[PDB]
Parts: structure tokens; sequence; C-alpha cells
């Protein structure tokens, strides 16, 4: 056994480091992490800065999808935010319906 990288076999401590500048750099020149790490392929990491991103509409407020359905859901019924809501378990009727004239308002001044 003993294959090949045994001559200097890397570790999360270098690869902590490949944290410090993706985040000092802002996970653009992920030429940084294997031109950094070299040995091997400096991918297996996309699967945490790029899949972790997704906020909500204002933290606690509305969510995506839940923007979406609404935003797809007016235009299924109509004003029955008592029944967007009903979809959505959590927000009311009057919670929906202002989420309107909120920030779903956009298809007003056309």
């Amino acid at each position: 056994g003993i294959p090949d990288l045994v001559k200097g076999p890397w570790t999360k401590e270098e690869d902590q480091k490949v944290i410090e500048l993706v985040k000092k750099y802002g996970t653009k020149q992920w030429t940084l992490i294997a031109k950094h790490l070299k040995g091997r392929l400096g991918k297996q990491c996309r699967e945490r800065w790029h899949n972790h991103l997704n906020p909500e509409v204002k933290k606690s407020s509305w969510t995506e999808e839940e923007d979406r359905i609404i935003f797809e859901a007016h235009k299924v019924l109509g004003n029955r935010w008592a029944e967007i809501a009903k979809l959505l378990p959590g927000r009311t009727d009057n919670a929906v319906k202002n989420h309107w004239n909120s920030t779903i308002k956009r298809k007003v001044d056309t």
C-alpha cells in the first residue's frame, strides 16, 4: 500500500486554510483551493459554499417557495388569501393579502 500523495498527506489543517482563503476571497477563485492544496483536485467543497446560501424573504418574514406559491396562487384562484395561506401553514389571510401590496405588488405599475 502507501500510494502517491503519501510523501505529504494533507489534512483538515491545510484544508482549514483553503476555508480561510475561500472566505477571505468569497469563493470565486476556486483555483486557490487547488493551487493551494495540490496532489488532488480542489473540488469536493462546492457542496458547502455553493450549497448553503438560502435565506428568507427578510428573515422570519415570507420565504421562497412561499413567495412563489402566492405569486403563483393569485393567478390560480384570486384574492382568496384565505386559501393562499391555507397552502402555507403559519401565515393568515391578512398576511398574504398584505404580502400582495407588500412586495408581491410588482405587476401594478405596468
